[PDB]
């Protein structure tokens, strides 16, 4: 999934 990069996915944060 590409939905939660806001938890483990630390380089997709603000941009995410």
């Amino acid at each position: 999934v590409a939905r939660g990069w806001k938890r483990k996915c630390p380089l997709f944060g603000k941009g995410g």
